[PDB]
């Protein structure tokens, strides 16, 4: 069974369970405001930094190597731009650091050095996302916010560097497919998968109960 499959599988139960924490739901139904979005966003912003250098770090690593695709998907970037847009010229010294950001946070640093056999666990939890149900939540947030087609403020749900999402998607899965894969990492890889969405869902339900 391939890696992509298994990750697909392992993680479909949680998935629906994410989707339905409060604050998807609301913002599914179209209810999710400014200041929601932003500490959303915010916290994104964090997490992407940080999976992202872990990325860097193993870079030329074999069990994570094949993954990399800085150009078409890395988004600190377009996140740096975004909150630009949100909170301004000053962004960096007022944009949140929430406990259940850091905490995901820390973990991506602890597989980034520790255990980076399990970064693409990591990678595909939030890459392979954003490019599908990713650009569902943009045409969500586009339509309740008032959000220019011309993309500003929603950055992050932009890839530029890619032509079609979909194409993208089965490429980077036939190439996740490539990593040398035995029982032990393929078991803890989707583990950590699991893990990955339940600190998603743990930030979701700290973001609520922020606004709440
Ligand atoms: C309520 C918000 C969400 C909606 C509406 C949503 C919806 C979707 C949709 C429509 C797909 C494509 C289904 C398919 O190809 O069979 C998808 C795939 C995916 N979603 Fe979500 N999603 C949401 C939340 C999340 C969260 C919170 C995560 C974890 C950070 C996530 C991670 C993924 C991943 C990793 C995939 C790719 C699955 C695969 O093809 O292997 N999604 N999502």
């Amino acid at each position: 069974q391939d890696l992509s499959e298994a990750l697909k599988e392992a993680t479909k139960e949680v998935h629906i369970r994410a989707e339905n924490s409060e604050f998807m739901r609301n913002f599914q139904k179209g209810q999710v405001s400014r200041e929601g979005f932003k500490l959303v966003m915010a916290s994104l912003y964090h997490i992407y930094t940080a999976l992202e250098e872990e990325i860097e770090r193993n870079k030329q690593n074999p069990v994570y190597a094949p993954l990399y695709f800085p150009e078409e998907l890395h988004r600190r970037a377009a996140l740096e731009q975004d909150m630009a847009f949100w909170y301004g010229p000053h962004w960096q010294e007022a944009i949140p650091y929430t406990p259940a950001t850091q905490h995901y946070v820390k973990r991506l640093h602890e597989v980034g050095g520790t255990h980076p056999e399990l970064l693409v666990a990591h990678a595909y939890t939030r890459y392979l996302g954003d490019l599908s149900g990713g650009q569902v939540l943009k045409k969500i947030a586009q339509k309740a916010m008032a959000l220019p087609s011309s993309g500003e403020g929603l950055a992050f749900f932009t890839f530029p560097s890619i032509d079609n999402p979909t194409k993208f998607k089965q490429l980077y899965r036939a190439r996740m497919n490539t990593l040398e894969m035995t029982p032990e990492v393929k078991h803890r890889v989707t583990e950590e998968a699991k893990t990955a969405f339940l600190l998603n869902i743990e930030l979701f339900e700290e973001l609520q109960a922020l606004l709440t």
